[PDB]
This record gives C-alpha cells, structure tokens and sequence, in this order.
C-alpha cells in the first residue's frame, strides 16, 4: 500500500506526513489551522523522517528510497536540497 | 512482513510500538512496568506515529494506511478517533 | 525497495539511519563530522526506531521485523542487546 512517515514539533504543534505512492513522495501539513500540501516532491518507494527544533528553526531530513538507492532531502528554513548521506 | 512504528515520551519512558500485521494494526505499551496490549486496534497496511508531550497531557498522532487511503487517529487523553487529515 | 527508520537527538544533532535491505538492517550514523557505518547489524525486513535523551545518555530501540516476529534491539551505552518486548 501506500506508506507514510511522520514528524511534529513545538506545542501546536506543527506535523509534517510524508507520504509514498505509486513511487512519488508527498508532503501534507498542520501548522494549527488545516492541512495542506508542502513545498516537498521528489521520487520514492519509501520514506522515513527525523525533526529537530533549535531556537526558531525547524531542521527536516527525510530518507526517500527508490530500489537500493536512499536519498536524504534536508530543510534548513530554505527549501528542500539533498544531503550528504550515503548508505555505503 | 509486518510493519512497525514507535514512539516514545518522558523519562521512564513510556513507549509505543504499533505493528501492521496482516491487514490490522494493533498496538504495544511500556510505562516502565511490562509491555502490554494497547486499546489501539485499527485496520491498515502500514502505520506511523508521531506525539508530543505538553504538561501532563500525551498526544499521539497514527498514519494507518490501506491501499491509497491513510486514516489519521487522534489520542488526546480520552481514547482514540479519526481526525481531520487528508491526504488529497 | 529498501526501507528505512531514522532518529536524531541533541543540537548537533546525532542522526542514525537504519536501512532495512535484503533482509538485513545497518545503520548510519553522523554526529556532525561526517556519515559512517554503526553498530548495528541484525537481520530484518522492515524497521522502526524511537529515542530518548536523558542527561548524558541516550537510548534506542531498535524493532526489527521479520516475517510475523518483531525483535527489539536496545541501546543503553554500552552495545546492542535484544529487549524483553514481545508482539503477544
Ligand atoms: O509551507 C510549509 C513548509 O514550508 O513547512 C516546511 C516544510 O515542511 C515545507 O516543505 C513546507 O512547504
Ligand atoms: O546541513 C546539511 C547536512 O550537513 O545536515 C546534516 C546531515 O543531514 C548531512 O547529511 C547534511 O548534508
Ligand atoms: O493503556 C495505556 C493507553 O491508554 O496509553 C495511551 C494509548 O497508547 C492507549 O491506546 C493505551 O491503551
Ligand atoms: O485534535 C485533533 C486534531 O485537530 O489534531 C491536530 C491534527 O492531528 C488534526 O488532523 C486533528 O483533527
Ligand atoms: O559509533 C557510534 C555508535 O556507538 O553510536 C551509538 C549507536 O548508534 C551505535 O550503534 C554506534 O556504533
Ligand atoms: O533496559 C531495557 C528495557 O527494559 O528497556 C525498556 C524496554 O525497551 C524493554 O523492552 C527493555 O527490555
């Protein structure tokens, strides 16, 4: 089926769900006032995702994998670019 | 296989293991005392969580999907209930 | 495809990612200076983590899925060992 990963910050809170369908992962988020589709589309079969909030800023890092390949996509308050992970 | 998701809050920890397993996701308990069997017990394919611990109160959020439909259940301190999520 | 779970704590932060591929789960870790390979190694298909920072130590459990049984692998400091959850 479809596969999702999930993450929340603060005490709103703000929720991220990212979701794997049909090889294209989607993002919707809560920031207290409904959902809606995030900034976040790029290919996968699988996603997982870690958060951490320091001070104001929300860091984001979500693990898409497509076959063997897995690609970190990171947000550092700017929009969405690929990180430095490889799994080696 | 199955699927599984987890969560965790506090210091003790309590935590929460919640397993797809043939269709249906049901749900595992730590609170520092063994593991027991959860009130959560949902249909789904594959499941994540997150929550957020405000004061005394547990929040938790599971992303159960079955085929392209993912339901969202809410626990906010008084058992759990489908919430406003879509995926759209 | 492969499948993944991942975990981060601290302002660094420490990030683990666990990839489960071919039946066999590892993990990449960075604590700020670099992605390298951890410690872990065990079989599974599917994979989920949660953490818990308390004071200078942190700890991780590790569920790891094969087939209808869930192994959880816990981190306290000092190695991986199995931890006493059961799917009942
Ligand atoms: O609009 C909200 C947003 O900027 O929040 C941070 C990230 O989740 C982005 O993908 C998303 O678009
Ligand atoms: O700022 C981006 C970055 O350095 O953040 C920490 C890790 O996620 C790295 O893979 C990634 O390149
Ligand atoms: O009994 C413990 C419990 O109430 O904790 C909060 C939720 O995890 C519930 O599903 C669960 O039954
Ligand atoms: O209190 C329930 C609720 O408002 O919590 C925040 C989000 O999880 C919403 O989808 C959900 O309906
Ligand atoms: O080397 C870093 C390390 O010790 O960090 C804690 C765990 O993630 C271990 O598996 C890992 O090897
Ligand atoms: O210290 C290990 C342990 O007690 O930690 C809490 C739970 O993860 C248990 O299943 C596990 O055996």
């Amino acid at each position: 089926s479809v596969q999702t990963a999930a993450t929340s910050w603060g005490t709103v809170p703000s929720i991220r769900v990212y979701t794997a369908n049909n090889g294209k992962i989607t993002e919707r988020c809560w920031d207290g006032k409904g959902w809606y589709t995030g900034a976040f589309n790029e290919p996968g079969d699988n996603v997982s995702v870690t958060s951490w909030l320091v001070g104001s800023a929300i860091h984001i890092r979500v693990y898409a994998s497509t076959g063997t390949t897995t690609t970190e996509w990171c947000w550092d308050g700017n929009g969405w670019t690929k990180g430095a992970y490889t799994a080696t």
